[PDB]
C-alpha cells in the first residue's frame, strides 16, 4: 500500500494529561511552523497563546515564524504545554 501526509501528529500536554493534535500548514507555506502549532492548541485545547506556554526539550518555544522542524518537533513527538484551561464556574 501507500501512505503519506503533509501535517504532523504531535501530542500537547496541558492539564497533567496528553492531547493528540494534528498540525497543518497555513495553506500557503510549504511546511507548517510553530505558529500553526500554537493555533491548533487554542483551537483544539481551548487555551489562548497568552495563557499557554510551549516547551520542548526544556526550551520554552516562543517563536511562531520558526519551523517546528528546527526546534526538533516532527510528526510523532510529544510537546509540553504549560497554562490554565477553561475550568471552574466563571461569571465575570
Amino acid at each position: 500500500g501507500s501512505s503519506g501526509s503533509s501535517g504532523l501528529t504531535v501530542t500537547v500536554t496541558h492539564s497533567n494529561e496528553k492531547h493528540d493534535l494534528h498540525v497543518t500548514s497555513q495553506q500557503g507555506s510549504s511546511e507548517p511552523v510553530v505558529q500553526d502549532l500554537a493555533q491548533v492548541v487554542e483551537e483544539v485545547i481551548g487555551v489562548p497563546q497568552s495563557f499557554q506556554k510551549l516547551i520542548f526539550k526544556g526550551k520554552s518555544l516562543k517563536e511562531m515564524e520558526t519551523p517546528l522542524s528546527a526546534l526538533g518537533i516532527q510528526d510523532g513527538c510529544r510537546v509540553m504545554l504549560i497554562g490554565k484551561k477553561n475550568s471552574g464556574p466563571s461569571s465575570g
